[PDB]
DNA sequence: AATAAGAGGAATGGGG
DNA sequence: TCCCCATTCCTCTTA
């Protein structure tokens, strides 16, 4: 199954919810969700992974949180941003 | 207050 | 057995 940091790369190269997640520096990987939109792209998660429960933005960004441990995704200390890390760009 | 982002401990669930 | 990779729930903090 998909990991999470995944399907949020592949919508950003893909363009396919450019309403809900945008780059705001693409070249060091700093991304942003919408603050109005960014619900419809965790329904999209939750329904992707077949999850039991509806998904919401909240749950979303609390997977998001234990990547910064390990490297993946970090948390930006802009509204709604975070950043890849350069391995995880490079794939 | 109302709204909302940010946080994480802890329990629970996936699929090896 | 016990780590993977979350999901779900709850409470607290900050803006």
């Amino acid at each position: 199954k998909i990991r999470l940091y995944q399907f949020l790369l592949d919508l950003l190269r893909s363009g396919d919810m450019k309403d809900s997640i945008w780059w705001v520096d693409k070249d060091k990987g700093t991304f942003q969700f919408s603050s109005k939109h960014k619900e419809a792209l965790a329904h999209r998660w939750g329904i992707q992974k077949g999850n039991r429960k509806k998904m919401t933005y909240q749950k979303m960004a609390r997977a998001l949180r234990n990547y910064g441990k390990t490297g993946e995704v970090k948390k930006v200390k802009k509204k709604l941003t975070y950043q890849f890390s350069g391995e995880v760009l490079g794939r």
